[PDB]
C-alpha cells in the first residue's frame, strides 16, 4: 500500500467531556451531562465536521432524560485538528423527559439527514429501572406510547440548525415492533445516488433528488439491532452488525434488491458492541476501514483495520488504538464512528469509561476524537 510510505500521523483528545472532567461540556442554557455516549460523525460537503452524541443527563443509562447533542468544527477547513477548532456543545433535540438518541447521520449534497431513536421517558428496554424521581420505568412494548420511535431531522445550513424532528415510526418501523434502533453511527450515499441507513432488522432507503428524499424499508432476515452499512468497492452493499451473543461480527452482502444470509465473521471478534465502518477511497487501491473492540469479551480492545478486498471479505490486523493512548479520559473502548477528513485522515469518535462505579450507572462516560492517517494503521507493529 503506497500510503504506508508516509510518516505516521495520529492525534487524540477528548471531544465530549463528562460532568466530572475539567471544562465539562454544557449547553448554553447551563444544562450539563453526567455522560456522553453513542457517537456519530460526518464530514459535510463543505469540509465541516459534525459530531453527535447522546447527552445522558443524570447517569450513564440508556433510558431516562437523554438529549441528542452535537458540535461542529468552527470552520469548514480546520479539519478538527485542535480542541479550539470545535464549537461549543449544541442540542439537536432535548424536549421533554424523554430519551433521544442513536444518532445516525448521512450527508446528501447540501442536506444532512439525521435519523434518531426515541422512547418515552417513562420506559426502558427492560423495565423496572429507577429514575431520578424515584419511580420505576415500564418495559418498552408495542404500544404507541411504549414503543421505540424513529425520528428524522435535517439541516440545510451545514449543521448550524436542525428542523423539528419528524416521527417516521409509522412508515419506517415495522408495525407491531417494540424495541428498535437506528444505527447508531452513520448511513451512506451510494454511487447510484440512493441513501442507505442501517437499522434494526432492516435498511432504510432514501430515494429522490438530493435534499428531497422519501424513505422506505428494506426488511432483512437475520440482521442485528445495531448495524453498519457500507458500499464495498464492487458496488455491493454490506451489513456488518453487532451480534446478539458475544463473539464475532455478523455480516451479510447484497444489493438494494436484497441481502443474502447473515453469518458470523470469525475474522472480526466483537464483544457484542457497536462498531463502525467506512469506505475510505475508491481509487487504486480501494480501501474499507473497520473499527470495533477486537475481543470476544471486552470493549477495551479497540482496533482499526483495512480491507483491500472488493467485497471486504478480509481485514488486516490493523492497529490497536492503545498504541496512541490518551490520558485523563478514563478507559477507552466502546462505540465508535468514523469519517474521512478533507486532509486525508480518518477521524474517529471513540467512547471511554471512567469506570468509577465499575459497570454501575454512576460511572462517567466521555468521548474521544482521534485523527490518524492510513500510514498509522498500515504500520502497526502487528500488522
Ligand atoms: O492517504 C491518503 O488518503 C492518500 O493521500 C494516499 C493513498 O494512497 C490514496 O489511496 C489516497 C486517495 O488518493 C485519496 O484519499 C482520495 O480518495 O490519498
Ligand atoms: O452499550 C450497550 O450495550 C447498549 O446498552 C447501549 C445502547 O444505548 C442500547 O440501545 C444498546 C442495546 O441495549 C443493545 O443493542 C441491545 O438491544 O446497547
Ligand atoms: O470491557 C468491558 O465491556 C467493560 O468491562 C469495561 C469497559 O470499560 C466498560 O465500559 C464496560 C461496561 O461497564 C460493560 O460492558 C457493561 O456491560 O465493561
Amino acid at each position: 500500500d503506497p500510503a504506508g510510505k508516509a510518516a505516521q500521523y495520529h492525534k487524540e483528545y477528548a471531544l465530549f467531556r463528562s460532568a466530572n472532567m475539567p471544562s465539562p461540556d454544557k449547553l448554553a442554557t447551563g444544562v450539563g451531562f453526567h455522560s456522553f455516549r453513542i457517537p456519530a460523525v460526518v464530514r459535510t460537503n463543505t469540509g465541516r465536521i459534525l459530531a453527535f452524541a447522546e447527552g445522558r443527563r443524570h447517569n450513564n443509562r440508556d433510558y431516562g432524560d437523554i438529549n441528542l447533542v452535537y458540535k461542529r468544527t468552527k470552520s469548514p477547513t480546520n479539519n478538527g485538528e485542535n480542541p479550539t477548532d470545535w464549537e461549543s456543545l449544541r442540542e439537536v433535540v432535548g424536549t421533554g423527559p424523554h430519551t433521544w438518541g442513536n444518532p445516525t447521520p448521512v450527508v446528501d449534497g447540501n442536506t444532512i439527514y439525521l435519523f434518531l431513536s426515541m422512547n418515552d421517558g417513562a420506559y426502558s428496554q427492560n423495565g423496572g429501572n429507577t429514575l431520578p424521581d424515584g419511580t420505576k420505568t415500564k418495559k418498552i412494548d408495542s404500544t404507541w406510547v411504549g414503543r421505540r420511535h424513529l425520528y428524522l431531522t435535517t439541516s440545510t445550513d451545514d449543521g448550524d440548525t436542525w428542523t423539528k424532528p419528524v416521527d417516521m415510526t409509522k412508515t419506517l418501523t415495522p408495525d407491531g415492533q417494540a424495541w428498535d434502533a437506528v444505527g447508531p453511527g452513520n448511513g451512506i450515499k451510494l454511487s447510484t445516488g440512493e441513501l442507505v441507513i442501517p437499522a434494526q432488522g432492516r435498511n432504510i432507503i432514501g430515494r429522490g433528488p438530493s435534499g428531497n428524499r422519501t424513505w422506505s424499508m428494506q426488511i432483512l432476515k437475520g440482521a442485528g439491532s445495531e448495524g453498519t452499512i457500507c458500499q464495498t468497492p464492487d458496488g455491493k452493499l454490506m451489513r456488518n452488525d453487532r451480534p446478539g451473543p458475544m463473539g464475532h461480527r455478523s455480516v451479510a452482502r447484497g444489493t438494494l434488491a436484497g441481502l443474502g444470509p447473515f453469518a458470523t465473521d470469525n475474522g472480526l471478534p466483537d464483544p457484542a458492541c457497536q462498531g463502525s465502518i467506512l469506505s475510505y477511497n475508491s481509487d487504486e487501491p480501494a480501501r474499507t476501514i473497520f473499527m470495533n473492540s477486537a475481543s470476544t469479551d471486552r470493549r477495551t480492545a479497540m482496533r482499526v483495520r483495512i480491507s483491500y478486498d472488493k467485497d471486504a471479505a478480509k481485514f488486516n490486523f490493523g492497529r490497536e488504538l492503545k498504541d496512541a493512548p490518551l490520558g485523563n479520559v478514563g478507559n477507552e473502548g466502546g462505540y465508535s464512528s468514523m469519517t474521512k477528513t478533507s486532509d486525508y485522515k480518518i477521524g474517529a469518535l471513540v467512547e471511554s469509561d471512567w469506570y468509577e462505579d465499575k459497570g454501575g450507572e454512576k460511572s462517567h462516560r466521555c468521548i474521544i476524537w482521534r485523527r490518524f492517517n492510513l500510514s498509522w494503521i498500515i504500520n502497526g507493529p502487528n500488522n
